[PDB]
RNA sequence: UUGCUCAAGAGAAGUCAUUUAAUAAGGCCACUGUUAAACGUAGGUGAGUCGUGGCUUUAUGCC
């Protein structure tokens, strides 16, 4: 019911061909080829793309679907003139982003986060004892759960990274994360947890999205 | 047993051979969607994969 000052989501209009399931290290370089400015960023996250999944492990854009940013408030003019109505390309396809919205950070009691990574941190038990101490770090306190498919194993998922010629595995859990309060929700919500977080993982949002994700 | 009792209009046959509805035609010439305005002030979101790889002190974050 608070909504956080310093920080923002920066929203915007995203439309092209389907793009795979797993972005990550595709929008990061596209956006970083069009703004040099994103890659010297520290404290920015780039939002997990909403669109109704498609074949294989692609993602199809819809009217719906756009381009949200976390940053600080006094950052946008740091990226604005390079996105805001300009085009990036994912591959072959051209894709164009419009005037951006500014949407603000919303407190929630439960917040989700669809993918944390965490390095060296691989099983189940070492991953919540790690997002536990992270939790500690910046003094956050609340119960920490794990998003589960439909036979209720814990959710694992995999960021590839084309990094010159060889392609990386990096690999997370997905977490459900409740009994925050307002204020300590925010704060989660800004920072977020584990790494990558530019790379469209590591953000959080409200658990809405974790039952929509639980779904399917 | 009925002005009746019985009783095949039956056999066979190409409507055929040939013919351009053809020669010619501009829906054409003309039109202003003219004239004027303070944004004042308060309307929200749809979803994968499975066990360390280049930096960095395991850390913990970068690609």
């Amino acid at each position: 019911l608070i909504q956080s000052e310093e920080y923002v989501d920066l929203t915007f209009k995203l439309r092209g061909a389907p793009i795979p399931l797993d972005n990550g290290y595709l929008t990061y370089a596209a956006l970083s080829r069009i703004c040099p400015p994103l890659h010297e960023l520290k404290s920015i996250g780039i939002h997990p793309i909403a669109g109704i999944p498609t074949r294989n492990n692609l993602l199809e854009l819809t009217a719906q679907s756009r381009l949200k940013i976390r940053i600080y408030h006094q950052q946008i003019p740091l990226i604005y003139p390079y996105l805001a109505g300009q085009a990036f390309h994912i591959g072959q396809n051209f894709y164009q982003l419009d005037i951006p919205d500014y949407k603000p950070l919303i407190s929630s009691e439960s917040v989700y986060s669809r993918l944390v990574i965490i390095k060296g941190f691989q099983d189940s038990t070492n991953f919540i004892e790690a997002v536990q101490r992270q939790m500690d770090n910046l003094g956050i306190q609340g119960k920490i759960e794990l998003l589960t498919r439909q036979d209720g194993t814990p959710q694992r998922r995999q960021l590839t990274i084309n990094k010159e010629g060889k392609q990386f595995k990096v690999r997370g859990f997905g977490v459900k994360i409740s009994e925050l309060n307002p204020e300590d929700s925010l704060t989660l919500q800004e920072q977020g947890i584990g790494g990558k977080r530019k790379m469209m993982c590591g953000i959080f949002v409200p658990a809405t999205r974790s039952k929509e994700e639980e779904e399917t």
